[PDB]
């Protein structure tokens, strides 16, 4: 025709082909940002039936879509302050012309459309309602924010990200950083090998979402507030050998700190508070080089990613890689004689810039990605887990295999092996379709009752020994105030050595999925930092001396 599709392209065409030719909802493909995702958006538009919608929320990435699609001299149009196959309008102004939008539509292609939260669904129901089967295409560069979710639930690489509250049933399609940058469709990224002054946010928690606080970064800071210009230092040394330089402060009382900086007019800060009119005086003049330092609160884009931007400093640490790796994305573009783009990270990033996404919040600052293989479908989990010098596994702290499949009777379902359970994950209901117990609940109605002891838990003592029956293993919980409680374990028998790995180890693991390697009571002390403490005991006086009849783990 008029172009002609890179081999990764049509791959997404035909992913998005084959995909709607077996089902009826909605999907989404990951695709990095200088893919060229207008390729896809022409390719599959030359196939359609009746028209194609591009929808987009900010009006600057509709203008910004069309024109990257007419520059491939092909004919459509434009929905906002400004009848054609393709249409490319926005949610806002799309919204209160639905007269226009009446013939055949075939597709809906959302681009960004991780940003259906935030109207959008009275143009789906509209056009679900002239065209019943209209399929619905997302396209996106992040398709998972920490404190938002996924926007995918199922992925064709047979994973689970999110549930059935995912606004996308399936990822179709992604395109990995690793490769675009692997065979130069993208710009390869530089790091500084080692920084003289960075930051340190190891004495940080993050909140219960998973991303750090407002308050609680400022405070990191303006502690160590005496290393910052000696930073900007080597921010300003090199930062003249590029034609542009993004730089993302922690927040905005960050920004104010490290806009100067140059004195410039400017080196203009972009926050979450100004237009559009503002993004304005500013974007055209960073796209032009006018100004040359831009820093950021930040999120934040999703303007000012311009092609001629050269140079990543982080100024603020990463919780999770999707934001690393959307940040380092930011100025990965194709240029003219752009050889590469150097990254400095100050303040404690890991140099992971294809490392996996475990889609939860970490815990333990010192979380890292540990793979674990699924006993019943063999699937490699990635989990929150700690490791050794040699990569081995100390701990992981994942509670169901992630991986799904499905039958050729159409049926679909995720993995059901638990690796915590009661007799299924943490939950409210199975059978143990009973009402579940809370162990608060469970905690409360034994305080309450004598014969009956409740006491957390500081630790745990192993000793053995044995008689004419085999050995034994004898476990004492005790308090942080002495309280002994305790049980007994004979290891002699299979029938005594299989219960004592299904009541005691899989509880007590911590590599739970990875069993324990022992021969006799003597290898199980020689790794006791391979089992936890229960967090709470409870025990009836069954005999005149305390029983052990409740276990809690992870509380
Ligand atoms: N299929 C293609 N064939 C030839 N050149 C391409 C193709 N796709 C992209 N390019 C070129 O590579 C550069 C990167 O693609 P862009 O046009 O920036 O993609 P875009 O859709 O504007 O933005 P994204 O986020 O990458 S989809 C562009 O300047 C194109 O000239
Ligand atoms: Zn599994």
């Amino acid at each position: 025709m008029i172009f002609t599709l890179r081999p990764y392209q049509q791959e997404a065409v035909d992913a998005t082909l084959n995909h709607f030719r077996r089902h009826k909802t909605p999907a989404v493909i990951v695709l990095p940002t200088g893919a060229g995702k207008s390729l896809v958006i022409a390719e599959l538009a030359r196939l359609a039936r009746g028209r194609v919608l591009v929808l987009a929320h900010v009006k600057e990435l509709v203008a910004q879509n069309h024109a990257k699609y007419q520059a491939l001299g092909l004919e459509a149009d434009i929905f906002a302050a400004g009848h054609g196959k393709v249409v490319f309008g926005s949610v806002q102004s799309v919204a209160r012309n639905l007269d226009a939008f009446q013939g055949e539509f075939s597709l809906l292609i959302v681009d960004e459309c991780h940003r259906i939260g935030d109207q959008y669904q009275q143009i789906l129901t509209h056009l679900t309602k002239v065209n019943p089967h209209l399929r619905l295409l997302g396209l996106t560069a992040t398709p998972f924010r920490l404190g938002k979710g996924w926007i995918y639930q199922f992925h064709y690489h047979g994973m689970v990200r999110g549930d059935e509250k995912a606004l996308f049933r399936d990822c179709i399609y992604e395109l990995p950083l690793r490769y675009m940058i692997k065979h130069g469709y993208l710009t390869p990224p530089e790091r500084l090998d080692m920084p003289v002054v960075q930051y340190d946010f190891s004495r940080l928690q993050a909140q219960s979402n998973g991303l750090f606080s407002e308050a609680d970064l400022n405070r990191e800071l303006k502690k160590q507030q005496r290393i910052t210009p000696h930073i900007i230092s080597q921010i300003m040394e090199f930062a003249a050998t590029r034609k542009g330089v993004m730089i993302f402060a922690a927040t905005v009382e960050h920004a104010k700190e490290i806009v100067g900086l140059l004195p410039a007019e400017d080196a203009a800060l972009i926050t979450g508070d100004t237009p559009g009119a503002e993004r304005d005086v500013l974007i055209e003049n960073f796209k032009a080089q006018r100004f040359r330092y831009l820093v950021n609160v930040a999120v934040l884009t999703t303007g000012f990613d311009a092609p001629h931007v050269d140079l990543i400093a982080i100024l603020r640490p990463t919780e999770s890689v999707s934001l690393y790796q959307q940040i380092v994305g930011r100025g990965l573009r194709l240029a003219p004689g752009k050889t590469d783009c150097l990254i400095l990270d100050y303040a404690g990033n890991p140099h992971d810039l294809y490392a996996p996404e475990v889609g939860t919040p970490k815990g333990k600052s010192d979380n890292v990605p540990v793979q674990v293989f699924c006993p019943a479908c063999g699937f490699a989990n990635t989990f929150w887990g700690k490791t050794t010098a040699d990569g081995t596994l100390i701990e992981h702290f994942g509670r169901r295999c992630q991986g799904w499949f499905e039958d050729d009777d159409g049926h679909r379902e995720q993995c059901d092996f638990r690796f915590r359970f009661k007799n299924c994950p943490q939950c409210n209901a199975e059978n143990d379709d009973t009402v579940l117990v809370d162990p608060d609940d469970m905690l409360k109605a034994a305080l309450r009752l004598k014969d009956a002891l409740v006491l957390r838990c500081s630790g745990m003592s192993l000793q053995h020994g044995h008689d004419e029956k085999g050995e034994w293993l004898k476990i004492t919980y005790y308090d942080e105030d002495g309280a002994d409680v305790s049980e007994r374990f004979r290891l002699q028998t299979p029938a005594q050595r299989t219960a004592f790995e299904q009541l005691f180890i899989r509880p007590h693991t911590r590599t739970p999925g990875i069993p324990l390697r022992w021969i006799t009571a003597a290898d199980i002390l020689a790794q006791q930092a391979l089992l936890r403490h229960p967090d709470f005991v409870v025990a009836r006086m069954k005999g005149q001396y305390w029983q052990v009849r409740e276990k809690v783990f992870d509380y």
